[PDB]
């Protein structure tokens, strides 16, 4: 007819339905303060109810209330996190901080702070239960072309110089630029040559053999801009394409994306940019040339001319599908202003190029 008016085994247990005395058939309930869960031996309990049996004894043993554990923080692809609290303890109230592998990636928004909630899972000051996202940083080579030089003509390209450079080889050697994590910008005629599929694509290195040793990157999808017409002898309008990599590449010092242009001034006469390509020249080379007066090439409005006559062959460095890159110092970022297009007359000193700014919209649309 009586049970022992019982007590907690710690400061984390709380008694529910507490009475002055406990008669047979009665019951009391146990729970825990925030952050603590009911444990019985080596077992978590959703709840605890003890009924007072006739022999005057509680049908079950008072449980214990222990701290909860949010477990091992999820992994942040291209980043990492550190404990901001005793290291390695994923217990209630612990605090960790995620971060990205800068300078190559940047965290998508101290916002990578997740603490272990009373609910037993890592959460943000309102960034959810979801972890941050580390994004590819575009146009900031970690070994950029020295500006302390203006070396007229072709130069041997060093590693890190054009980290976005893509060596293509589908219907002949071609080029392209890595955009983001998984896109390569290039020319349409590179995939569909005019005058009449195995998309062999390589990246990450200055040397061709080394590039090929690094391995091909499978293309998952191809997008040729709607204008581009190949049956027509010469239009070069819409000569631009996008390739989507089946898998994404890992950024680093020799493999980084280039940025997209957005201001018309990237096509002002006299503005210096760069062009890189192979010639299988065995090694990647580059030329610094200026945006030339359209007549220069005339001799479209979705294109631009670049070169100088005192350059002869050196104005054919770009590989077709390759990118005309500009270093915008008022933001210190490299952008892809042009796409190497029909190279007729590049030995007279000038190159033709598709104006990328005019297709940024379409590109971005394709990339989503
Ligand atoms: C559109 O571009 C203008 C040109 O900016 C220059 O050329 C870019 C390609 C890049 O290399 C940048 O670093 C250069 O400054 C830009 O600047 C123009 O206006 C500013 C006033 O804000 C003036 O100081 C500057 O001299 C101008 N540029 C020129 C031709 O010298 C302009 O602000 C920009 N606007 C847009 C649409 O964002």
């Amino acid at each position: 007819i009586k049970c022992p008016q019982p007590k907690t085994l710690d400061e984390f247990t709380i008694i529910q339905n507490l009475q002055p005395q406990y008669q047979f058939r009665d019951y009391f309930i146990a729970t825990c303060k925030q952050g603590y869960q009911l444990i019985e031996g080596n077992q978590v309990l959703h709840s605890f109810t003890a009924v007072c049996q006739d022999d005057g004894t509680w049908h079950r043993a008072m449980p214990r209330c222990k701290i909860k554990d949010c477990g091992q923080p999820r992994n942040l692809p291209n980043g990492d996190f550190r404990y901001t609290t005793t290291m390695g303890v994923n217990t209630y109230k612990a605090r960790i901080q995620y971060y990205c592998h800068e300078p190559y990636y940047k965290m998508q928004t101290e916002q990578g702070v997740y603490t272990c909630t009373a609910q037993g899972i890592w959460k943000n000051e309102q960034k959810g239960e979801k972890i941050p996202r580390c994004l590819p940083v575009c146009g900031k080579p970690v070994n950029p072309v020295e500006q302390r030089q203006q070396i007229i003509g072709g130069q041997k390209a060093k590693m890190g110089n054009f980290p976005w450079q893509v060596f293509t080889n589908i219907h002949g050697r071609g080029g392209g630029a890595l955009l983001g994590d998984r896109w390569i910008l290039t020319a349409a005629h590179t995939l569909y040559p005019k005058e009449h599929a195995s998309l062999d694509v390589f990246l990450g290195h200055t040397n061709v053999e080394e590039l090929m040793k690094l391995g091909n990157h499978p293309i998952r999808r191809v997008s040729v801009h709607p204008d581009y017409r190949q049956d027509e002898s010469y239009n070069f309008e819409g000569d631009i394409a996008l390739l989507e990599l089946e898998n994404s590449v890992t950024l680093g010092p020799n493999l980084l994306p280039i940025c997209l242009p957005d201001n018309d001034t990237f096509y002002d006469l006299g503005l210096m940019g760069y062009v890189s390509g192979f010639g299988i020249a065995h090694d990647l080379r580059f030329v610094r040339l200026p945006v030339a007066n359209p007549q220069a090439c005339e001799n479209s409005q979705n294109m631009f001319c670049a070169g100088h006559p005192s350059l002869k062959q050196d104005a054919c460095q770009g590989d077709s599908g390759g990118v005309f890159a500009v270093r915008d110092p008022n933001t210190d970022r490299w952008v892809a202003t042009g796409i190497v297009s029909w190279g007729i007359g590049c030995s007279r000193g000038y190159g033709f190029y598709t104006k990328v700014l005019n297709y940024v919209d379409w590109i971005k649309k394709e990339m989503e």
